[PDB]
């Protein structure tokens, strides 16, 4: 329902860190609305080289344990503190949408362009989440690459996870981080 | 031109370069479009991208070059196919090249700096749309052909994220089919 001009939004959009991410999450219906909106990205060849996996409820707690398991079998036993990170890897926010790339050899489309799309679809999710009243963090901790975890959540060898998008509410004021300067990144030609 | 974010996410449509028109953004307006576009998620805050803004005459110089290389390749293409090439960059007032500059970092995977480039291209479209300009995200032979890349100064450690053609549009674009959530999203857990 809530309104924000597009221009004011681009000037102010700021991610919220997963810890700062409180409850409530969104209803399955709100969430369907967010994705129905995110899958409206540029996609050369009209291929939809991505897929989403929505994690919410108790199953987050169960995954974070699969992640705690793998993590220790990885490193016998170090800091108990770090072990909490793994217990709450997926429970810091109410919902976590995993954005999987499913890019592969195509007869006309380069996996590069199919990858640029998943790049863009990840921002379109953050865009739909903020526009829908929620705050978002786009992570990919080791869980994105560690093959013992990737198997436990169903992303194959032929796929790469693009990001885990934690969605929630928050009571925390956005603070700005340093941005790139245009003398440093943009370059002009012709007038 | 004062549009709201939620409605915007529902109607957002690329209009093709071919039907993009004069006037484009002033250097002023372009600077803001990019000042706005470089605020993207970006692990390691290392800005793995750069932009090149092709305007006015150097657009013809470049299209002219495309055609030269497209004749070196195949010295007998129709006066039609030649037209297209001497037209590549003169379809829209402005053309902004987004370049990925991803190299091995010591903490940030190259994959995550590529995700950020995809992000940045949409973000530019958002900034351009938000400023009253249509925009089409192209990448044709000219994004991958090493002959041409060398004339525009895109190194070997670099790849072109896309050529974002930006201009003014008279009528809104017709929508195209989007994915069915049923096909592209699976749900895990309940509440
Ligand atoms: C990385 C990337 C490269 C693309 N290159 C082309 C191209 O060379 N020619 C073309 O007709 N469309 C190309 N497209 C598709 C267009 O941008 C098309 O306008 C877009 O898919 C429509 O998306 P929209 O309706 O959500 O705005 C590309 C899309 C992406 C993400
Ligand atoms: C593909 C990708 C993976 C990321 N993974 C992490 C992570 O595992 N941990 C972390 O503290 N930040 C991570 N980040 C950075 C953030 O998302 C951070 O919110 C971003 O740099 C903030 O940009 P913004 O203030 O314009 O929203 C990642 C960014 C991208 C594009």
């Amino acid at each position: 329902t809530s309104d924000i001009k597009l221009l004011d939004y681009l000037r102010v959009r700021r991610s919220t860190p997963a810890l700062q991410l409180s409850e409530p999450g969104p209803s399955k219906g709100e969430i369907e609305e967010i994705l129905r909106l995110a899958v409206r990205v540029p996609d050369h060849g009209k291929l939809a080289p991505w897929r989403f996996v929505v994690y919410r409820g108790e199953e987050r707690v169960r995954l974070s344990e699969a992640a705690l398991r793998i993590a220790l079998e990885k490193n016998p036993d170090l800091d108990l503190q770090q072990q909490e990170a793994e217990r709450t890897r997926f429970t810091r926010a109410p919902v976590v949408i995993a954005v999987i790339s499913t890019a592969k050899p195509h007869f006309k489309i380069p996996e590069w362009e199919q990858v640029m799309s998943a790049g863009a679809v990840c921002l379109n999710v953050i865009f739909a989440a903020n526009a829908s009243g929620f705050a978002a963090n786009w992570l990919t901790e080791w869980l994105a690459f560690d093959p013992a975890f990737l198997a436990e959540i169903g992303v194959s060898a032929e796929e790469k996870v693009a990001g885990y998008i934690h969605i929630g509410s928050t009571t925390f004021p956005p603070v700005e981080r340093p941005r790139p300067e245009l003398a440093d990144v943009v370059t002009w030609v012709g007038d």
